């Protein structure tokens, strides 16, 4: 399964575009997508709707680094063979994120 086949993989969308999709008040907390990183060439960003105690609705952006040796991580101690495995893991428990992944971003 290539990442391009996954409903949560948005590719080369901007950070601004990810926020426009995810700040929808209809979206459950933990609505998410994965995009190419605009900051680190070859990395990915996990963008996730959130509700903060002081700031209210917001989008969290987590940098997914790529090891040249193979594999992906948001934290160095927690490595995955694929972005699909990373998504599945953070869908079960936050483990470091503000909130677990709950909902694949609508296409808006």
């Amino acid at each position: 399964d290539s990442i391009q086949a996954e409903e949560w993989y948005f590719g080369k969308i901007t950070r601004r575009e990810s926020e426009r999709l995810l700040l929808n008040a209809e979206n459950p907390r933990g609505t998410f997508l994965v995009r190419e990183s605009e900051t680190v060439k070859g990395a990915y960003a996990l963008s996730v709707s959130d509700f903060d105690n002081a700031k209210g609705l917001n989008v969290k952006h987590y940098l997914i680094r790529k090891l040249d040796s193979g594999g992906f991580y948001i934290t160095s101690r927690t490595q995955f063979n694929s972005l699909q495995q990373l998504v599945a893991y953070y869908s079960k428990h936050a483990d470091g994120l503000s909130h677990r992944l709950t909902t694949v971003s609508p296409t808006s």
